[PDB]
């Protein structure tokens, strides 16, 4: 499939990973700030942590 894979506030950049069907999204939060990061894949979570995923093309736009 195809995802984006930019971070925060840098411009726009994509990848492929042909051989999973899945994109990923994950949020975590400090005492300081918190922060939130793009990925191919669905991989666990833990508690703190937030995750969610999609199947379709240019979900995570």
């Amino acid at each position: 499939l195809e995802c984006h894979n930019q971070q925060s506030s840098q411009p726009p950049t994509t990848k492929t990973c042909p051989g999973e069907t899945n994109c990923y999204k994950k949020v975590w939060r400090d005492h300081r700030g918190t922060i939130i990061e793009r990925g191919c894949g669905c991989p666990t979570v833990k508690p703190g942590i937030k995750l969610n995923c999609c199947t379709t093309d240019k979900c995570n736009n």
